[PDB]
């Protein structure tokens, strides 16, 4: 039996009506155009001569409004100001976007899923979803162009914008900005090779995959043991998991199961040192992209 | 190091300005609302106590007009039509969508992924990528009034429409009408338990997904070996695959990488049994729900 639980994008409409193209000299990416604001990443401003290197304060001086074309492809847009908040160039336009969302920021934590709208040359062409993993990158397809790709949730029909992308490391998962204009694991936006830290597994996504489990007729791992939160949290140091944090979602799947927080902690453990040769949802392996979100809206 | 290989869908725009709700007496689902022209799953003419065995012509014949409700979200629409087309209905309203895409209607075949954007009471909720399997089902995520949620894909600027949701088997698959009106597979659209046919991997995709591996740094299980098309399309039949129907774009992922399809193809034969302790992107079992067309573009960008 097929639970019905797959990696589930937000509508991405509302989005792609904000994709712009960005263009300062021989550089060219994507941009996001909310009111009279168009947000992209500053190193648009990179020559490819220095990109090992950029001297962004140095760059932005350099600018004059002039500098930068905003072109729509998703009207006639004039630059009348430029600024920069952290890693992002926040641009002023002389047009205000007719279609712009109801919208907030917000900046996602580790185990947090949110939907990607890939745009190459502000044509949108791809939307897919990714977990802010908890080493503060993300998996996802990003290709050459893809800079300024944004990532977003939804909340009713406001749009919470989170992700600016970035860049690429060297073991192909990907970083950007939130909003507020700091890259997502303290990474620089600098052509220099820097180092991912060692992923977790998200243990209050591997709770909520095993309710799914619960609730598709799968239940051979309940027993009635119970691991604390608290002592769950000194194991999960030693083995390669994250700290788990209760949530309202996480409580609705217990009272619809009859299962709770506590048996499932205490069947992690058991489960991570191997499945003994059975399955669960089709795997020998515990999954942690999986939302409690996404199990109480998909079952 | 991370492929890159997602299920990645359209952007989903084109398909939400084109999403209304029709509404029939008791009955709720969404419709597809394409210049003058409303499309949704005729089982919305049906009361809840004749869903076994629905008179669809008689039911039709009844109607007027005025039956027929249908309220865009993302106005009313005055229905001034109504007809039967096979499995779907298509009504005739007064106003022509102005947000109508260019679009295209063809059915899809087995190993053909589109994408799917999951609607209730007309209001677009979710968007994933599905794969028609052998069997004409599909996966996904669909529950109490997705009906008449639309599959698609996009080539150029032209949307294909391909798949309209109708129902749920038992065992957790899904299954729609093509919008010729025909159901995929052989069901039919009456609330009864109907046998699906025994299920197969796609030969082709697996062979995408063995050429995203070699592109990808990992091609441990490429031999000089072969076999050819029709030697493994008469394996296939004895071994739960489709028959493997080349195409440009598996001949592009064969040019860009210097391996043979006839390589995959044997190699396929042998990484059925297991794969013995490796792994392949990080599988331990055969990928089939990756297109080639998918490979191009996501490893490629093609
Ligand atoms: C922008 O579209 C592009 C997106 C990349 C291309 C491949 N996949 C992606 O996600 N970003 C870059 O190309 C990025 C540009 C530079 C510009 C100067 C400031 C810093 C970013 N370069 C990049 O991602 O290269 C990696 C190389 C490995 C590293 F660890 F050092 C990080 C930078
Ligand atoms: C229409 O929105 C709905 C979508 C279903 C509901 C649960 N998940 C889905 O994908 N379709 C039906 O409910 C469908 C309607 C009948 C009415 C007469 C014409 C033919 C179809 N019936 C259906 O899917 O029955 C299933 C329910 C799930 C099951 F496992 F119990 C087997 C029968």
């Amino acid at each position: 039996h097929h639970s019905g639980l797959v990696k589930m994008s937000h509508p991405s409409g509302d989005v792609e009506a904000c994709m712009v193209q960005v263009t300062c000299g021989s550089m060219t990416l994507n941009g996001l155009w909310l009111d009279n604001t168009v947000w992209c990443p500053r190193h648009v401003m990179c020559p490819a001569d220095q990109l090992s290197d950029p001297n962004y304060d140095a760059l932005l001086i350099s600018m004059t409004n002039h500098s930068f074309s905003v072109q729509k492809h998703i009207a006639n847009l004039r630059v009348v100001g430029h600024a920069m908040q952290g890693t992002l160039l926040k641009l002023t336009v002389d047009v205000a976007n007719p279609s712009t969302p109801a919208y907030t920021f917000t900046t996602v934590k580790p185990g947090a899923a949110f939907s990607v709208l890939a745009c190459y040359n502000g044509r949108p062409t791809g939307t897919f979803t990714v977990v802010m993993r908890p080493n503060y990158t993300i998996k996802g397809s990003f290709l050459c162009g893809s800079c300024g790709s944004v990532g977003y949730t939804k909340e009713g029909s406001v749009i919470n914008f989170c992700y600016m992308h970035q860049m690429e490391l060297a073991n192909g998962t990907h970083t950007g900005s939130a909003f507020d204009g700091t890259m997502y694991g303290a990474f620089m936006d600098k052509q220099v090779h820097q180092v991912q830290l060692t992923d977790k597994y998200c243990s209050v996504n591997v709770v909520a995959w095993l309710y799914a489990a619960i609730l598709n007729g799968c239940a051979w791992f309940v027993k009635p043991n119970r691991t604390s939160v608290v002592s769950f949290n000194e194991w999960a140091l030693a083995n390669q998991f994250t700290e788990f944090v209760g949530t309202q979602s996480v409580d609705m799947l217990a009272v619809k199961t009859g299962v709770a927080i506590e048996q499932l902690l205490y069947a992690i453990q058991q489960l991570y040192t191997g499945f003994q040769g059975k399955q669960i949802l089709g795997s020998t392996m515990l999954e942690d992209e999986f939302t409690p979100e996404d199990v109480n809206m998909q079952i």
